[PDB]
């Protein structure tokens, strides 16, 4: 699909307007609306220049490159709009922008296919949210609170509501998987499996997961690294403005309860060449050799890479013993963090990191653990034995505090064929550090409740 | 567009009414509105007689003068009304009454054709506005307040809602510019856009802005000064009507939230003669002679300038350092008041001058703005240096400041009779009146601050 | 009164703590309380180690030195309670700390004696407050708010209470002086008087004033600067201490409310020698020519004097004309600021400055008042002839302009080391972050003018 | 110890009687002071103050020792003297954090205050907080001098005048791994016992571990929308 497509499409759907889409360093995704008769052949070649000052960690003139091939027609905004995805380039050699997390997994990608190794990287991954009724939350010099209400909370079984409390409500860890009306989000799942296969995900399933107050998770198959991030994009959007038309509110935070399931991303991996599955062999599991080099690599830099994949204060909430924290592979063991599903046919090979969650930047994430990956295969880090059986096993890291630190003493192979710059590296501890700041910094109810008295 | 084709769109449509629009002083569209019928031939020789006395800074019988080429349908009045905009001229001469501010802009132009400098003006403003869902504001001797209400302002966190509160919001210093959910105002501006094109305007692109309760701008294609101006009018108006009619209330004032960013208007201006930039050209950042010294006019009279590009007391807070207040140009620099965008195509080559803010009369704020321009052109002011410290001048501290640099500095506004001494005084003592009622209010801070001392 | 009448005391008014006082830059009693048993004859000698580190204007252990002859005893704390008022030391040479307001107007004093000008300085400073029932104020990123009220408020006259609603109120403007049930205070304000007794003042007489909403004053008889300042200082708590008894809230805000009178701090001076009056003469209105030296000084350092004697944004919204703002001297005229009372006795001939407001430091104040004198008499200042337009010098306008004239005309405080240059940085600085706060916080009024322009 | 077990009960229960409610906590408030427990020390034999010398700001050898003490474990010190996971809420940057003895210097976390008698020389350790149990702080402290005077810890030249210099811990977990890591000066004597130290370690980690699991306000202020 090209320029000559987008404009033929312009015409076909009567567009009024052109929303350029891109991605800040925190993961979020942010828009620019141009008028359709703006969009000619010269838009595709000079694109349009935006001030980035205002964005996160872009602080210092930069242009937003549209990429035709990820034009699709906006289901939510009432005047016909067509989404264009679009790259940061510096206005001068319109090259990648350092800090753009696209252009920083294109430039993963590339350093793939240049390093030999493999020719296309298969990323599948499977984010779950939460779906609630209302969310109320603040601070100040006084306190703080946070109140969630949902219609599934258990807590609601004695709440009184206008026409009756029907009482038809999932248990704590026990909504994977009741019928309906039990389950509640039947309707709002389906309507968000059809808009995402409008926006050109494919949809696999859909279902309730194990917490009480509205968790659902649709999962879409793989695809490659960089589009299977865009389609991550086009879910988190899709599921946020469903959700909202509902009257609902999602979110992807990792742990928004306490006592209850989190919410994680579980990320399945394979690489391929000419065609041929590169982590299918006769080792463990049916793996190969690249294989196990890959899970090594992904255990050494698992801290590292936990900066990108759990970027976030809550994650670690979720990321606590007792959601596996252990650095281990294993086909059957369930305390690994790495699993190697059994599947049917080789071409299907794949491994499972189970660590990252849905709060994380999709291009960094997969970009940081594909580089693990490549510096295990490049250097030969064999991973060890499988865990199918303790302090010897390596853990996940325990605090955003210490996974900032581990990225910034471990960033070779981040910067390994220039994928990740020290500034950009950088820019992104800082910009984690000023929040993790933040929470260390404000006082907790909890802290109230144990020590107020003492 | 003539009258003979007003004429013919009044039958077109079925108008019904004409709404004849003009702005006073402070830059607020007035509007009389007469039945189809009474339009004819004579109407736009003769124009209609209206009194001016209650106007503003008008009091002393003029003349409403339509301007065919302005002919626009109003796509908001329940009967189908047309839309003319309207020169104000002395009944006797009919010539533009001194204090109009349109005739102003009008004298402005003539005289940058006159002077032989250049042939056109071109004007790209940028404003932006504050989106809200409840502005409850009061005084009396017992207290005063003010309380901004909006949905998307962070506050409303922990508000609680009927059908629920919805918590994603954008955050401080945080609306630039996260997708819905988080930006709640993208069907209302596309509906602005829609409709800045059906009256005329060229929209380029519409966004969220950096502060938190709704702030947006949607941006409209330079053009030239008068016609921008009235584009600008039309602008203001289609805002405020939008926001209107989806429940929220838009406001053009400089910072209306303390610790959130202003609303600014960045100008951007280029001189054209037969068909070929004036400002472009080999010195710095592609700039010509002509350009330095028009940058360089501005910097001298910037604190004149301000007491129209800044005209209220509000503006004077976002004016603040910690800031677009150093009265220097670069290229790069965010500190300077006066940029040189990058821009491949020498056609294109501009400066952007950022101190002005959507408070201002457009009209005048161009003119005023051209003017420092033109004087620098004429006495070959050199701006000095690229900003690439104590001693760079900064725009005006005050609106008082402001003023009374304006008293001492009419000379490049009264060059060629654009602005004359009893307009520049009437609109002195019009913001003087305001002024004098922001200084003698007390502030709620100050209670704060001295209560107990 | 000395150390061992202070032990003597604490016997026999069986007091069980001592309250250490002292005045910081702002002018804002600090106390520190120790048990009695604390306080021996060393305690007198060797003082009291604090952390001064997070007092205002202080930021770098200091040392609380008591002055016995100050020992009062607290009518209102529950526990026997003596107050004794400090100077602050610096802890090695024992000498005043360079930033004490007492310090610096006992270095005044001490001044004024070396140059042989005179030997003591007389202050009748004439403060007036408001008394409220309820105030409410805030502010935020939403807005901002005040509200007023007191029963005695005009704007009550609708106001449904329970019981009923007495109509009695002051008009605005009328509160000077109708007998009750319209005066509400009568008793307060006689309470006032009799603590203030208590305390060690001398109490002349009390009365409501001009403004509706419960503003009174108490007049004190003159002293010496130092007492008179601590004297003040003692008159502040008072008033503060029985409002709060009473259930009412007193502040000494120049201008609380918009549309009635603010509140002031006339400051009546004259210089004595050798128990001869220095102001006494046959020059006009009796004066002396050095009383016109030090009327010449006060008016040519009238805007530096300002910053210290009204040291608050909202000190000039009462500072504006339709007023007490221009810089002359005259005994009949209302419109000076400066006058001469008409007393029978030459004993008695004094100097009023009417421009001061009771939120000024009345240490700092003072001292800036007597060194601008005699400033005027060193240098021989003539003040012109008596004011009995343009041209004639008016205060400061602004809390900045005020701070600027400061910052430009030190020497006249700097003489003899009575203020030093880091003092002086210092309470600038300390000004100046108000004012900025003052300045960056929108205003209600700015919505009511600029909402929809 | 036992004089400050008496003036919390009598703050609390005055409070109460006064219709109003008194708190410990390290830190009950963002964004205002928080509250401290600055801790004075010396020794005396026979009547005569050890602290007293010619050295620095009038100390003695055996004071600058006791000092170099504290600084070395100071971290171990922390599990005790600030054994709350809201007592790292008040030691942060922006301090009472930096391990560094000085007269002058506020930045100091160990100052020796300025006093005319020899008599009454003293060292002010800054970073304890009043929720300590005061018989265990006071202990540590202690312990970790008496360690330091034995074995002749310098504590180097006063912070008169910077990663070089060492910091309080930065949170619970780090304190009680340092306490479970620096046993010895306080096993010292047979003082504190390692199952003592263990029981206290796991009843602290208890409240840790519930603090760390326990979503926060902030934490959806920051991420409801990513
Ligand atoms: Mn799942
Ligand atoms: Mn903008
Ligand atoms: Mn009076």
């Amino acid at each position: 699909m090209s320029a000559e497509h987008v404009l033929t499409m312009l015409n076909e759907h009567e567009v009024k307007f052109v929303d350029l889409r891109f991605t800040d360093t925190k993961g979020k995704e942010q828009h620019v609306t141009i008028p359709a008769h703006q969009v000619n052949a010269e838009f595709f070649e000079e694109g349009k220049m935006f001030d980035g000052s205002s964005i996160g960690g872009w602080k210092g003139d930069m242009v937003l490159m549209p990429d035709a091939s990820t034009a699709v027609i906006d289901p939510f905004f009432a005047d016909s709009t067509l989404i264009i995805r679009c790259d940061i380039l510096e206005p001068g050699t319109l090259q990648g922008y350092d800090r753009d997390p696209r252009s920083i997994a294109k430039r993963a990608e590339d350093y793939l296919r240049s390093t030999g190794i493999a020719d296309t990287v298969l990323f599948g991954p499977e984010p779950e949210f939460f779906l609630f009724d209302d969310i109320r939350f603040g601070s100040s010099i006084s306190g703080s609170h946070v109140a969630i209400d949902d219609i599934e909370g258990a807590w609601n079984s004695s709440t009184q509501y206008e026409g009756g409390n029907k009482g038809h409500r999932p248990a704590v860890k026990g909504g994977y998987f009741p019928v309906p009306p039990v389950d509640s989000a039947q309707d709002i799942r389906s309507e968000m499996c059809l808009v995402m296969e409008q926006m050109g995900l494919v949809v696999e399933a859909h279902h309730h997961e194990v917490a009480t107050a509205g968790q659902n998770e649709v999962a879409t198959r793989f695809n490659t690294m960089t589009k299977k991030a865009d389609e991550i994009q086009i879910y988190k959007y899709v599921v946020h403005n469903v959700a909202h038309r509902f009257g609902k509110t999602a979110t992807f935070m990792p742990k928004p309860m306490f006592g209850d399931n989190g919410s994680g991303m579980h990320c399945h991996m394979s690489l391929s060449k000419n065609g041929v599955n590169l982590f299918a062999g006769d080792k463990y599991a049916g793996l190969s050799e690249q294989a196990l080099y890959y899970i090594g690599g992904v255990i050494k830099h698992a801290k590292a890479i936990n900066a990108l994949a759990n970027p976030t204060t809550n994650s670690y909430k979720r990321l606590v013993p007792g959601a596996p924290v252990m650095l281990a592979y294993s086909a059957r063991n369930r305390s690994a963090s790495i699993r190697i599903p059994v599947v049917s046919s080789p071409k299907a090979r794949r491994i499972e990191v189970r660590f990252p969650d849905p709060a994380a930047n999709p291009y960094l994430c997969f970009a940081a653990l594909l580089m693990a990956g490549l510096d295990g295969i490049k250097n030969k880090i064999h991973p060890g034995e499988a865990m199918d059986k303790a302090k010897e096993i390596p853990q996940v890291a325990g605090s955003l505090e210490e996974a900032l630190n581990e990225l910034d003493l471990d960033r070779e192979f981040l910067k390994a064929g220039g994928v990740f710059t020290d500034e950009a590296i950088d820019a992104y501890i800082a910009l984690r550090r000023e929040e993790d700041d933040r929470v260390r910094m404000t006082p907790h109810p909890v802290e109230f409740e144990l020590y107020y008295s003492v």
